[PDB]
């Protein structure tokens, strides 16, 4: 570990900046979800446990990858330390996709069959769901120290570079640890975003007409006045008892701000959450695709392919996937005033 004698790529040390921003960024997420009241809920507990995995990627996987780059991918640490790092790489990377898939799956199940959650509270129900995503993650990574130490060629190429080299494990494992959870996250997300739009459009299309027909009354009628009573007529047929009669009493603009905005902001809130999750989901998908494509493209042709080129591309493609462990705290800041406000305060009033 930085002898320093023997190092062959000193400008690679500049990747430390990537490492520092991946740890500190997710630390702030851990601080925010731990301290902010308006962030204490199942979805944001998922993000904290996710930030714990992404912080441990930058804390335990990124530094030992950088060290290998510094020695031209000739493993500089003891040989037993290679399969330990490979399993820590697999564990925390799987925990990332397993968190995103669990968020999208729980959000989908929360919408289809929203039965009265009478068994446990939301805080404690989240704890079990976080336990299964870590239980699976440990389950995928725990064979690797066995396979690697029992047979060192499964984790060493050319007896020098430390990389996972078991084709059966890499193939089957890529399905269990990446392809299946990614397939679930995409379908559940889109299916969720389809249900949410159909149910919101029920009230929205009635609330949109009443609003538009109010503009013509300020243009500036007996057809536009009855245009607004028919709007609320269909709105009050779907939404608790204070809502049905709430429209039946509706100068008009004051009633809209009095009680309609209670649900109007509620639906917009659900829309803003689907926006953030989709960006987090599909940026994760996009930043891991080049590595996974190039990898699964490297075994579809055993020969007839430039294997030397594949490895060189994968050296860069793995860090495109790694940088994703730092991207999530940035995304929260851009799209949520609670994270952005807490982040600026932790950077100032604490640091
Ligand atoms: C550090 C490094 N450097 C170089 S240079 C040239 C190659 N190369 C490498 O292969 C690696 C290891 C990359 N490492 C990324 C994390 C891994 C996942 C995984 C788990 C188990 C598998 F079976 C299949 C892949 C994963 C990826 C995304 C996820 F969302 C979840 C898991 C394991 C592979
Ligand atoms: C922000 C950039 C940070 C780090 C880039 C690397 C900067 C440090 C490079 C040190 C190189 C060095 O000192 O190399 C001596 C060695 O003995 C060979 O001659
Ligand atoms: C094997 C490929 C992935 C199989 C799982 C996809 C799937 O059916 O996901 C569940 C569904 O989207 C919702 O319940
Ligand atoms: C180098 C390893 C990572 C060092 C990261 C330091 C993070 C830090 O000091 O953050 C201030 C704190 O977040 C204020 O609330
Ligand atoms: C190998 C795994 C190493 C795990 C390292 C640190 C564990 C992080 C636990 C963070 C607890 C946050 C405090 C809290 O729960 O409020
Ligand atoms: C070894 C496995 C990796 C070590 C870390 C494992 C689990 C960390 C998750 C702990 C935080 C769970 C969320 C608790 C909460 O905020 O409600």
């Amino acid at each position: 570990f930085k002898f320093p004698d023997g190092v062959q790529n000193w400008p690679a040390l500049s990747i430390v900046i990537i490492i520092i921003m991946t740890i500190g960024g997710n630390i702030l997420v851990i601080m925010a979800v731990s301290m902010e009241k308006k962030l204490h809920n199942a979805t944001n507990y998922f993000l904290m446990s996710l930030a714990i995995a992404d912080m441990l990627v930058g804390l335990l996987v990124m530094p030992l990858s950088l060290l290998a780059i510094l020695y031209d991918y000739v493993w500089p640490l003891p040989r037993y330390l290679c399969p330990v790092w490979i399993s820590l790489d697999v564990l925390f990377s799987t925990a990332s996709i397993m968190h995103l898939c669990a968020i999208s799956l729980d959000r989908y199940v929360a919408i289809r069959n929203p039965i009265e959650h009478s068994r446990f509270n939301s805080r404690t129900k989240a704890i079990m769901k976080i336990a299964i995503v870590w239980a699976i993650s440990i389950g995928v990574s725990v064979p690797i120290p066995v396979i690697g130490l029992r047979d060192e060629e499964k984790v060493f190429v050319n007896n020098t570079t430390c990389v996972l080299n078991d084709p059966n494990f890499v193939l089957i494992g890529s399905f269990v640890a990446f392809f299946i959870p990614l397939t679930i996250m995409v379908i559940t997300y889109c299916l969720t975003i389809y249900v949410l739009r159909r149910q919101a459009a029920d009230l929205e299309d009635n609330w949109e007409t009443l609003n538009d027909n109010l503009k013509v009354i300020e243009k500036a009628v007996k057809d536009a006045l009855t245009k607004m009573r028919a709007a609320a007529l269909d709105a009050q047929k779907a939404t608790m008892k204070d809502f049905r009669h709430g429209f039946d009493i509706l100068q008009l603009k004051t009633t809209r701000n009095a009680y309609i905005q209670k649900y109007l902001q509620a639906i917009n809130n659900e829309r803003k959450a689907s926006k953030v999750l989709g960006i987090v989901f599909f940026v994760f998908l996009i930043m891991w695709c080049p590595f996974f494509i190039t990898n699964i493209l490297s075994v579809l042709c055993e020969k007839s392919c430039n294997q030397k080129l594949m490895e060189k591309l994968l050296n860069v493609f793995v860090w495109i996937g790694y940088v994703n462990s730092g991207i999530n705290p940035l995304v929260y800041t851009l799209f949520n005033k609670i994270y952005r406000r807490a982040f600026s305060n932790y950077l100032r009033c604490n640091y």
